């Protein structure tokens, strides 16, 4: 979407699973949002 719209802000895949618990067992713990 952020090819269509300069107001979205990219998240990558790190920056979704990028809590220290999260890197550590490979996978999502916490919910994220992003928009
Ligand atoms: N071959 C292939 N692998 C994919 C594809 N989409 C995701 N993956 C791979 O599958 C693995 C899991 O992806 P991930 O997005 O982390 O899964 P999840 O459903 O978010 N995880 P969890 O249930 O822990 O949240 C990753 O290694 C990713 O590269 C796809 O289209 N093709």
């Amino acid at each position: 979407t952020a090819a269509e719209n300069p107001n979205v802000e990219v998240k990558d895949y790190g920056d979704i699973d990028k809590a220290p618990e999260e890197r550590a067992r490979g996978i999502t713990i916490n919910t994220a949002h992003v928009e």
